[PDB]
C-alpha cells in the first residue's frame, strides 16, 4: 500500500512579514494548547500571537516591564489546572527574560531564579512542557532543566554536553528526554536522572534537525528542511527507522520545532517566510 507525502492542511501567517493580526515576523517559537489555538513566539512584532479562533489574539505590549515583551522567542504551554504560558525573550538588561501568563494572556508573574541569572548566562537553545506540567529548558551549554515555575525551583538537572553538540528542540515522553542534535544530526536520548540512553538518526537520515516530538504510542518524529523540504522521519521507541516523510508541495528552509497533535496533524514554524504550517497526519 501507498503512503503519502506530507500535506498541507491550514497555516497561519501570509508567506511574507508583517505586523497586522493575520501575519508574523521573524517568528521563533510555538506552542499548542489544550485546544485548537496555537501561540506563536513573534519576535520582531514582540508579542505571542494566539491563533485558532477566528480572530487571532495577542499576548503582551512591546516592551521590558513586567508584563510587556521584547524579542520572543519561545513560548510554553504548562499543562495544570488551568494551562498557563511560559514566554521566553530578552529582558531589559538584555538577558534572557522567563514570563508567566495566563490562560486568557494576563500577565501572572516574572520567574525569578538563580538559574536565570547564572554568571556564565543562559542563552535557551530548546523547551517544551514536562508531561506533569513543568518547564524543560535546554541551554547552550548543554544542560537540561526542569522548572517548577510556581515554588519556583529546578526539579532536576543534568549536563547533556558530553553528547550533544548543539540542542534544537526538546520533548519528553515518560521519562525520557529527546534532544535533537543540530550538530552531530540526530537525536540524544536521556532519563530525568540525567542518564545518556542512546542516540537516534544519523547524518544520512536525520540531517540537521530542527524539530522533535513523540506520539500517543511513544514513536519519535525529528524534522529537517535539508535540502529545502520538509522532511519529518518517524523512528520506533527503541530508535529504529521506520519511515520519512517529504513535503514536495513546495520549498521551505528555516522551520522551527515540531508538534503532533492530538488529531495527529503535524504543526511546524517557517521563520524564512514568517509563517505556522500545519500538515495532515501521517
Ligand atoms: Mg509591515
Ligand atoms: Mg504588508
Ligand atoms: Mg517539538
Amino acid at each position: 500500500p501507498r503512503v503519502s507525502d506530507l500535506k498541507v492542511h491550514s497555516v497561519f501567517g501570509t508567506s511574507q512579514q508583517g505586523s497586522t493580526i493575520r501575519e508574523l515576523h521573524c517568528p521563533s517559537g510555538f506552542c499548542l494548547s489544550d485546544t485548537d489555538d496555537i501561540l506563536i513566539a513573534d519576535t520582531n512584532n514582540h508579542r505571542v500571537v494566539v491563533c485558532g479562533p477566528p480572530h487571532p489574539w495577542k499576548i503582551g505590549r512591546p516592551g521590558t516591564d513586567d508584563g510587556q515583551l521584547c524579542f520572543p522567542r519561545k513560548v510554553i504551554a504548562l499543562r495544570g489546572e488551568a494551562v498557563r504560558y511560559v514566554v521566553l525573550d530578552k529582558g531589559g538588561d538584555g538577558k534572557t527574560r522567563a514570563q508567566i501568563f495566563e490562560a486568557r494572556g494576563e500577565f501572572v508573574k516574572r520567574l525569578n531564579m538563580m538559574a536565570l541569572v547564572p554568571r556564565g548566562g543562559i542563552e535557551v537553545s530548546a523547551a517544551a512542557a514536562t508531561p506533569n506540567g513543568q518547564l524543560l529548558l535546554v541551554d547552550t551549554a548543554g544542560f537540561v532543566y526542569s522548572i517548577d515555575v510556581d515554588a519556583p525551583r529546578v526539579t532536576f538537572w543534568f549536563d547533556a554536553s558530553t553528547q550533544l553538540g548543539e540542542a534544537s528542540d526538546v520533548a519528553m515522553f515518560d521519562n525520557l528526554i529527546y534532544i535533537t542534535d543540530f550538530k552531530h544530526h540526530c537525536v540524544q536520548v536521556y532519563t530525568s536522572e540525567g542518564k545518556f540512553i542512546r542516540k537516534m538518526g544519523e547524518p544520512s537520515q536525520t540531517p540537521y534537525p530542527i524539530g522533535i516530538d513523540v506520539s500517543k504510542a511513544g514513536e519519535v518524529l525529528v524534522a529537517d528542511t535539508h535540502g529545502n523540504h520538509l522532511h519529518v522521519v518517524v523512528f520506533s521507541p527503541e530508535g529504529q527507522h521506520i519511515h520519512s516523510f517529504t513535503h514536495n508541495e513546495f520549498r521551505l528552509s528555516r522551520c522551527v520545532g515540531l508538534r503532533i497533535a492530538k488529531s495527529g496533524h503535524i504543526v511546524t514554524l517557517c521563520k524564512h517566510n514568517h509563517t505556522l504550517f500545519v500538515f495532515k497526519p501521517l
